[PDB]
């Protein structure tokens, strides 16, 4: 099996619409982010800008080949993939990706979507100018998967890991939190990623 | 029947141009706003931003398939199916969708589609730094079908239930209401959903 | 006759990249705005932001369909049509399109397609805070058919549709039809021009 | 022939890909630019926002029909034609375009496409202010065709179509053409130079 | 073989969606940036608004054809072509692309793709307004091919040669250095360009 065969299969049969749900258990999907920059703060509004990196894994054991004497690995079109959809419950700009749209597929079925993402959240960023710095909450979910179809976890490195040296702020600390909510419109409970991050102005 | 086969069925015959009217009956659609955020107001130029849960339900039994031993619901992106053409009067932006274009699609037919979506509005501002708060009217309804084709109908949680605690705004009340409309363009009637949303600066 | 038929069959054979001539008489195309909101002016660089609802309507007689016990009406995408190039010649934008891309279609061959649309335009603004207010001109024109192939005509009240909460009010809309020969080509080609008299509310 | 099936050969034998070029002689492109607008100019960054209504004019000997019994033009998307892949050296934004998207073919191989477009340029601002007024240059060539492949030629009052409520007026435009070796590729470029001479208006 | 068929052939054949490795060895990928102007500089916020060529070039040999009494050359859409995954790691907004999307492809299989780039980054922008200037640095590599699969590298030049006049800025220096980096989160090693600006705003030079 080469490249050209592997990519071939998944495109003539990947399912890009379908939740690949074994034994109707949920997809397990882990996700974590790593923030790269925060670019604008506005602490009348509530308002901050921020660039992150969001790490997204799970399994699609209907991308799985035999890797005996082939590639381990392929990158792959996001369109030709079933792709969690995840949503940031409290984004007020769509988010824009910034990066090529191409997951990596390992031979068992594990998919790796990596984008870098600029994106506005309402959040609070009250004491962004003080020793404590401000604590600002993003939660990420599935918008119409409940939890007994699709399950987030989160996952690492340093919080500045990755962070820009030359951002106006800087990152105290970053917490990730796992829930699982019921909402009033609907029967059943919905998972999600609560990710805290204390960040103050330099 | 798997996931699999049911989304190949709606993929391969849902017809998403074609308004499932049954014995020429109009179909009904549930429309109500969730308000999520309030971002900018402006008293001079009475313009509003707003971010809001429009819940959109109706019934397409064309969809429809014996859940016996079969998944209850699917999600399925709306491109596959019929989606009523909805549109708020009062709009001054065109609607930005913030969230994945999903809707969830039971068995017997119901489908139900929830856009998160941010859209600026041109309505009555005045008042929105008193006690008494702002009265801000959107007008929700069918672009292109008549009274006899689609019906829309507001349905009844708080009101504050998925409001954003940081907005710089509080809602004091929510509500919906629905008209009857007979334009100078056309002969027939149009229904809409009114909501108002009385709001006020914390 | 359904329906799914008569829309099944206009999407097999409508033709949209044809212009529905006949006898090689030009295709009337109705054009009339409603003013729905004027947004930004700016007196200084003579540039104002309007948001109109243009009616057009013209015949497709290859549309046509036996209306005996079959619907008189249908909503088709116009992506499926022939739809007139029409251009406004003094825009500084693109047309923002507000509202779904639908036109409604009668079993004659009537076709109505009416957006909603956002523009900015570069016209006269001057006198816009005075008693007699600002006459701004916007000519709109098939861009690339001349009159041969394409006329153009205009089509109740003038504020019928216009937001009470603008900052400014209208006094008077005129429509007329002009053809005009250009240095480029030897052609006329037929324009509706629009004078908005408008000014600012006390 | 009518204008339904010279348009269905049209499609059918789309080389939208294929540059026409005949017996390895380049393909004669005509540029010319009409000023229409001239929005904003900053003479601290020298960047200037500019409207245009841009002529090309080339052969393409594929797109022929006998016109006897004929229509002897015809309009078309340019999405099925072949187009000279023109930039602007010295553009700072994308190009905007304003107008539909629609070339006008003549039955002996002419095509016309004279898209307007709003676009930012980085040129020299300096002067604009006075009664010399400044002198902007704008350089369109082929982005990846060379000299033998692609010939491009300059081609009316110079204002005869810029707008009289611009802050701007129009001294003069001349237009010359350049042919530029880089050093990236052997092979020369051409390209055509206009200059446009403005001032502020009193 | 004209450019007619040529043509058809790449799009009906050519697989944009696969890395053309040859032996698995890794696709050498050739990158440099000539910058055309800087637009918008924040000396507060680092941010630095930028236009530049990127220019970029590759082999793959799929595309190849026998060029006696043919073309030697094509201009193709990218969309018909496997094109390297480039990405710059610290850009805060996506890159505009301001030209037509073309790659020139040569008869051996060798491709060049040389879009122009309006882009802002985050990056060093301290001294801008001083004769020293500011040393902006920009590192793009593949996002997702490790070192095995692309290889990354720079392209002596004129580096003003096609910059604005007109620009507020000048160009004091160019420099372009490749570096092969393990992250935290992947067992691999991915490459990159690292292109050092050397720029300061006109005006301070001053003799006189
Ligand atoms: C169909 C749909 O949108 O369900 C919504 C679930 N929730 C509340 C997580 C967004
Ligand atoms: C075809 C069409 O747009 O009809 C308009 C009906 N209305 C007034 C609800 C928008
Ligand atoms: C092909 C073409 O654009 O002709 C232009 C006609 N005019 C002047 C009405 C725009
Ligand atoms: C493939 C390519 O972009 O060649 C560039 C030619 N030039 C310098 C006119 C843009
Ligand atoms: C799948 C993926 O995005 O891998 C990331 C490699 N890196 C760190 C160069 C971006």
């Amino acid at each position: 099996l080469d490249r050209a065969d592997i990519l071939y299969n998944i495109r003539q049969t990947s399912r890009p619409d379908v939740i690949p749900t074994q034994r109707d258990r949920p997809v397990a999907v882990s996700v974590s982010l790593k923030f790269i920059n925060i670019l604008e703060v506005n602490e009348i509004t509530n308002e901050v800008d921020v660039v992150f990196w969001q790490q997204t894994t799970w399994s699609d054991r209907t991308l799985a080949w035999n890797s005996s004497h082939s590639p381990d690995q392929v990158s792959v079109p996001i369109s030709s993939l079933w792709v969690p959809d995840l949503a940031a419950y409290n984004a007020i700009s769509k988010p824009e990706v910034l990066t090529p749209q191409l997951a990596r597929v390992v031979s068992d079925g594990e998919v790796l979507y990596m984008p870098s993402i600029r994106q506005r959240f309402s959040c609070d960023v009250s004491g962004v100018d003080t020793e404590s710095g401000a604590t600002c909450r993003i939660k990420i979910g599935s918008w119409t998967h409940h939890s007994r179809e699709i399950s987030v976890d989160p996952t690492n490195s340093d919080d500045s890991e990755y962070f820009s040296q030359y951002s106006r702020f800087e990152i105290l600390d970053v917490t990730q939190k796992k829930n699982s909510v019921t909402y009033s419109c609907c029967p059943e409970a919905y998972e999600d990623v609560e990710v805290s991050l204390n960040f103050r102005k330099k």
